[PDB]
């Protein structure tokens, strides 16, 4: 099952695998594209954050992002995507966190990462052209589960290791 921790680094994980992340300073957790219609990085953001103008690097490149983050107590991972090499990112499926663990899937023409609020969380997905050959990089140790033990998985995002 709990297969790591690994380091950061760019490979090409398998369908229908986990890729359990554990960051441990706010930022950029995960990022990966196909490089036609999908590139989706995830951002870490700390508690109690009312709206600023933050930069980061995605892709190589600096990029200006307006934030938030309602929660008193609880971090906020946010999925930034783009959806043609030139567009604009947009922000989808906050996952409010305590344990500060996040989980990405290539799963079924789509990418799945964890939503909602801790200790309840739920599932979202990103259709993907070409989803088996996205190679992500990892910016945090991980983890590897398979998705027959999603269960798991989902206990670690809720409760922590
Ligand atoms: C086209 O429909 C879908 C998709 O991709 O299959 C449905 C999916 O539930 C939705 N996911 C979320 C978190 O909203 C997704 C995004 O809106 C879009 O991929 C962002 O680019 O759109």
């Amino acid at each position: 099952v709990l297969d790591g921790p690994y380091q950061p680094t760019t490979f090409n994980p398998p369908v229908d695998y986990w890729m359990l992340l554990a960051p441990t300073a706010a930022g950029v957790v995960v990022e990966g594209t196909n490089n036609t219609d999908r590139w989706l990085a995830t951002i870490l953001v700390e508690p109690n954050v009312t709206s600023e103008t933050r930069s980061y690097t995605l892709f190589g490149t600096q990029e200006q992002i307006t934030i938030a983050n309602a929660s008193q107590t609880q971090w906020k991972f946010i999925d930034v995507v783009k959806t043609t090499q030139n567009g604009s990112y947009s922000q989808y499926g906050p996952l409010q966190s305590t344990p500060k663990l996040y989980a990405v899937m290539k799963h079924n023409g789509k990418i799945y990462t964890y939503n909602g609020e801790t200790p309840n969380v739920t599932t979202k997905y990103y259709s993907t052209t070409n989803y088996d050959s996205v190679n992500m990089t990892a910016f945090c140790d991980f983890y590897i589960i398979p998705r027959e033990e999603e269960s798991t998985c989902t206990e670690y995002i809720n409760n922590g290791l």
